């Protein structure tokens, strides 16, 4: 009857809680960590990991159909199966859910499976039994939001994408951000007549201009058909088993598959925050400190959940970080949310860090910003007709030139981020990059060859 | 004529020092007596890439494809419309390069030259002066040395091919062998690596060497340790047999070899002038490229110290800002060169090995992080293909001394990591780093 007793309490099972959960653990924390659904989370379940295999399938069929002939290659796809490709991809998750499942084991983490809810300030209910620890770690993620037009329940979130078994023939996506614009370009690559309808001009607008301009145009010239300025408006079933998206501006599409990805919301709701002193903001995000405290002492929260940056990453080091701080004594360790890298998974990927080149103009002025660029084409396009571009840009400013920016896209972008991020975390200036020796032929040279 | 400076070769060295000092209002002659672009432009580097490319697509439609659901046949494979697309792409280049030479006012020479005096050369018997005289000659490869290496194909009789063998031994343990191993294995040829010792690339990072193996072997390469050629004789049914020191015979329709390059310097006429040579023709020189005579410079291969394109073009470069720009005090820093080895999968390397961390800081001031893991690429099919990944940190604040990885995508993981070690990162400085996932790079700033 009394409550059962903890070190340490982690609610979410996902990037953030699973890291921090087997940090604390291996710092010998009595620890307890509760899953409502699938461990792993998002990233593993229903994000990072299945996007991303779809992606390679993508990149394959488009690499097979239009750069083999250049290289001798008559070749010819008898059949594809978006079946089995998607069986594969959820047995590699459920390989996935073993891997988690050991890990913990080996941090002596306990687990249930069930969702928690905060009964008072260091105590939480799941399953009807009450558990209690003087830390209690809010890393329960968040959700997609809803289209919120008629029609919306013939759409499909990008959870519903995850549980298509088969391709649809046609195929509307709906939104302007990184979420889009990498499914639009998977189903594009793997054949689907697609089209991308977004509210603006533009879509990507929270990236560099260059690489919100050249995503379109590339994925224009491959045959996706972009729908800029369009507002949705309804979605209605025909009696021909299809659909029609019908946008504010008059224009529609006869379509087999709508996909929306319109933001995400946090979940905070129904987490019983009432019982405790934790604070969230407007959008339902929970308020924390550098060192992610909640407004209570003795609740911290961590990944998704906050609002700030929604990377995989970047809940595991939060979630790392907070652990060695509690369990090992580091007490002044926090992450740094400053100069993270990110890919976006485009055709070809996106590789982005620091400003954008407007951010730049804003913060220092037009007379301490230089900007160099690059595009070139890639060797590995040297011998079809199809001449894809790579393009590159550096952001210096003041006389020192140092790098508060670096953008690219293009073809193995994806793999060239990681050493650059941490040059520019060091402060790099444009001389230290023009120091170091290229490597030839690659096009990660071209950054450290720029005029 | 008379000019203020005459390069000798038109490779990667020598096209980027001239076109440099052009550039500063130089007068230069430019002279090549082959093709201009030299080795990397067309037998090296850049044909390189383009076969392996190649290779890498035909291993992928095999082998991966069916895991994401695809049926795919290959129906035809030409390499004699491989290679003719490839020769199409180097005559694109030696037309881009002329025309950046011509943007600088360079006159060229289509001959080889040789010193007549110290500061005096002579090319189709027409002899030309200048102050300033750059040695970028490159280097060649070496002969096999035993009966029958007629019937063998260096690295350049192998770009000479607009056919492919059907089963071929490679020789040599240097990079160039495994490259090209891997080349024709990934593109069908049944294929054989043989070296002299236990294992090849021994001047890389154990790590590399010892991957770069298993994963051949993995895939049906047919490696042969402590293989000393000894003889190629062509037999009555037009095939080759190829046999070592220790008794191995091996039938096949090729023998490609990779044994060591040698220095473009013993027709040169260089007993005309006081530039002196080491031990094995390689032209000596200070840290400013200078040769032993004041006047006479060299870059590049000729030099023997780090036989790459961009450190040839960077030495060059620098040398041409020096003389034509009044940059007195520059020159290029030899060290933490980063270089990869176009295996399948490809190599990655920067700073000392294990080997040479340890003897020259010692043991108690090394310390060593290893990862290894199945990149997610390979996660739906039979084949796990593994990727191994090494930093070599030394003292207590852990400085990176060392890099290497051996797996898909290191390729263009590198040359960021090579800012990185160049700025003096330590393993903090990876550390506070913020991953990128899911991605094969993210694994080097998370070691633990
Ligand atoms: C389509 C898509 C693609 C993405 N691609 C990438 C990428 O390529 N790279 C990248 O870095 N990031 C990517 N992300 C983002 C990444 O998935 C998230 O940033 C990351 O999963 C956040 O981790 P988390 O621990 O905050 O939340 P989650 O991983 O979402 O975990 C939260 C967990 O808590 C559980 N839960 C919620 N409430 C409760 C409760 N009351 N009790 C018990 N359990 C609860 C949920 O079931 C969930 O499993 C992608 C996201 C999406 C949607
Ligand atoms: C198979 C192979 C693969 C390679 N792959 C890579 C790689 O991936 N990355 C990399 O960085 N490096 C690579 N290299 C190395 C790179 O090609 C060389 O380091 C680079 O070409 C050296 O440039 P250089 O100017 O010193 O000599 P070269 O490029 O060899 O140029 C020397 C030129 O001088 C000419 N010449 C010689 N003597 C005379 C004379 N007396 N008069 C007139 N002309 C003369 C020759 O015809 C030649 O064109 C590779 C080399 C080979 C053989
Ligand atoms: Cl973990
Ligand atoms: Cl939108
Ligand atoms: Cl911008
Ligand atoms: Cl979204
Ligand atoms: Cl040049
Ligand atoms: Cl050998
Ligand atoms: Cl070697
Ligand atoms: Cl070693
Ligand atoms: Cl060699
Ligand atoms: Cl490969
Ligand atoms: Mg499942
Ligand atoms: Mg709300
Ligand atoms: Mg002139
Ligand atoms: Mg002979
Ligand atoms: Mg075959
Ligand atoms: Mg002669």
């Amino acid at each position: 009857n009394a409550m059962k007793t903890y070190d340490y309490i982690v609610i979410g099972g996902g990037s953030g809680g699973i890291a921090s959960a087997n940090r604390a653990g291996m710092h010998g924390a009595n620890v307890l960590l509760i899953e409502g659904n699938e461990i792993g989370g998002t990233c593993v379940n229903v994000g990072c990991v299945p996007k991303k295999v779809m992606w390679q399938a993508s990149s394959m069929m488009e690499m097979m159909e239009r750069d083999t002939a250049g290289y001798g290659f008559d070749v010819e796809i008898k059949n594809f199966s978006f079946k089995q490709l998607v069986e594969n991809r959820e047995k590699y998750i459920d390989f996935l859910h073993g891997a988690y499942n050991r890990g913990l084991d080996s941090n002596n983490i306990e687990r249930i499976h069930g969702y928690a809810t905060f009964t008072g300030e260091q105590t939480i209910e799941v399953n009807g039994t009450e558990y209690t620890a003087p830390h209690i770690l809010i890393a329960t993620g968040g959700r997609p939001k809803k289209l919120g037009i008629p029609g919306e329940e013939y759409a499909l979130d990008s959870n519903g994408f995850f549980a298509l078994e088969e391709m649809p023939k046609r195929v509307v996506f709906v939104g302007a951000g990184y979420i889009a614009a990498e499914l639009a370009g998977t189903l594009h690559g793997l054949g689907a007549e697609t089209h991308w309808a977004f509210r603006h001009e533009r879509p990507l607008r929270s990236f560099d201009d260059m690489l919100s301009e050249k995503v379109v145009e590339r994925y224009q010239e491959m045959g996706m058909q972009i729908h800029p300025n369009a507002t949705p408006a309804k979605i209605e079933k025909t009696a021909q088993n299809e659909y029609v998206i019908t946008f504010e501006n008059g224009e529609s599409i006869t379509t087999d598959a709508v996909i929306f990805g319109t933001g995400r919301q946090p979940n905070t709701d129904q987490l019983g925050l009432e019982n405790t002193k934790v604070a969230l903001d407007e959008k339902g995000y929970v308020k924390v400190d550098k060192f992610q405290n909640t407004t209570q002492n003795g609740i911290y929260a961590v990944g998704d959940v906050i609002g700030k940056i929604d990377l995989t990453p970047v809940a595991i080091a939060a979630g790392r970080r907070l652990s060695e701080r509690l369990f090992n004594g580091q007490t002044d360790l926090y992450l740094d949310y400053n100069l993270v890298p990110t890919v976006v998974f485009t055709h070809p990927p996106v590789a982005t860090i620091g400003l954008t080149e407007k951010a730049a103009l804003e913060e220092y002025g037009e007379d301490q910003v230089k900007i160099y660029r690059s595009s070139f084409t890639p060797m590995y396009f040297a011998l079809g007709e199809y001449r894809q571009k790579c393009d590159m840009k550096l952001i210096c400013v003041g006389k020192e030139e140092k790098i508060v920016g670096l953008h690219g896209i293009g073809i193995g972008v994806d793999e060239m981020l990681q050493g650059f991020a941490v040059a520019i975390k060091m402060g790099a200036t444009k001389a230290d990059f023009d120091n170091t020796v290229a490597i030839h032929p690659t096009g990660s040279e071209e950054f450290v060859t720029m005029r």
